[PDB]
């Protein structure tokens, strides 16, 4: 119980040095959708050796955006230059995991081909008094009327899935992992509070798993099994993504991608599980256990509770985010109980290549 997350960890094929993981966290200096030198220069910042980095959610097809300027590895182009990011990683010896990301009802024609309707499980919008989804000249509109897909049309999404799986690897990524939480397009699949299907896709916990299921066996079969993370947060009601009861719909997750794992064989890369985030920490055990492989947590987490999560054996591997955001070097810093750098929302989802993006420094040396 003594370990920490500076215990190093085998991740399957990759040792891992400590239990830091950079959260996938898209920032939006991807202009155009194509990776460049400033992603470069951001992952690379921080990457540590033995160090996992999970790459800001990234679009797996035209249209599976609902920010500005996220990258994209579905096409050659978008792949070219993500090889520049992987290497400024592996040559500091990290790893680093394409998010597959699909954000379904939550973009705006702004994002689609053709300005035309996103695609979703369901026709309903998120709701907009809640959220809005932010356009690339910075405002905020509602999400539209997405357009349900049908039932025959989903197996293709699947080899969106699948090609930039297939492509990230291709750019040299260490792997893939599965966003599927988030209220993005798998998640609207599988939460009842989305979901308002009836067909082949909806209902039943297992039918909202269906989706999910195709997916990671899609590109599983196209990459391997321990090439593959799955996040997912189902107890997190982000655009509209609540379920009547998340841990009963993470066990049917889980219980997926441990049968996935039996007969593939195979253990997968890890799960994924943003804390539903007194009681703020009581259900991730659950996932935690239930499922048959590392488990990383995320949501809310400082040095403190990533220790407790590893030392009290809480939960394997663990990632973080804001605190990755303006602490480059946030495993030294936390390895040594340093300063750490406070970030800024205002930046967060801005353009600039550098003011807010590589400017958070590295503690003095
Ligand atoms: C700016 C920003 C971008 C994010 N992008 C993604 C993303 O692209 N994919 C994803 O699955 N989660 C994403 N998240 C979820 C966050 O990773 C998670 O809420 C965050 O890491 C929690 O950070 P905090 O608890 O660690 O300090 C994003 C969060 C932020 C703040």
């Amino acid at each position: 119980s003594n370990e920490t997350l500076f215990s190093s960890y085998k991740m399957g094929r990759f040792d891992l040095s400590h239990r830091v993981v950079l959260a996938p966290m898209t920032r939006c200096r991807a202009l155009n959708g194509v990776p460049n030198a400033a992603l470069a220069e951001y992952y690379a910042q921080r990457t540590t050796p033995g160090g996992f980095l999970i790459s800001e959610g990234t679009m797996v097809s035209p249209g599976s955006a609902g920010f500005p300027h996220v990258p994209g590895i579905y096409s050659d182009e978008q792949v070219e230059a993500w090889k520049q990011v992987v290497e400024a990683v592996h040559a500091k010896g990290g790893f680093i995991f394409c998010q597959l990301w699909h954000v379904g009802r939550a973009s705006h024609a702004v994002y689609q081909p053709n300005g035309g309707s996103p695609i979703s499980s369901t026709n309903k919008p998120i709701s907009e008094n809640r959220w809005r989804v932010l356009l690339p000249d910075g405002s905020h509109v509602k999400y539209p009327k997405p357009r349900a897909l049908e039932a025959s049309e989903i197996p293709r999404v699947v080899e969106d899935y699948c090609l930039s799986a297939l492509n990230a690897i291709r750019a040299g990524f260490d792997g893939i992992e599965i966003h599927g939480a988030h209220g993005y397009l798998i998640d609207q699949f599988l939460k009842d509070g989305i979901n308002d299907r009836t067909d082949q896709y909806g209902g039943s916990i297992a039918n909202r798993c269906r989706f999910l299921k195709q997916v990671v066996e899609g590109v599983v079969s196209a990459i391997g099994a321990s090439k593959v993370g799955v996040r997912v947060s189902p107890a997190i009601d982000h655009l509209d993504a609540t379920d009547s009861d998340p841990l009963s719909l993470g066990l049917a997750v889980v219980g997926m991608l441990n049968k996935l794992q039996g007969v593939n064989g195979s253990k997968l890369a890890y799960l994924h599980v943003t804390q539903p985030r007194e009681e703020e920490a009581k259900l991730m055990k659950s996932l935690r256990m239930a499922y048959n492989g590392t488990f990383m947590s995320s949501g809310g987490f400082n040095k403190e509770l990533g220790m407790q999560a590893v030392q009290q054996g809480d939960a394997d591997l663990v990632s973080y985010g804001r605190l990755f955001i303006a602490n480059p070097d946030l495993v030294s810093r936390f390895k040594i109980d340093g300063e750490l750098n406070k970030y800024n929302r205002k930046t967060f989802y801005t353009q600039d290549p550098v003011v807010g993006y590589t400017d958070y420094p590295f503690l003095a040396p």
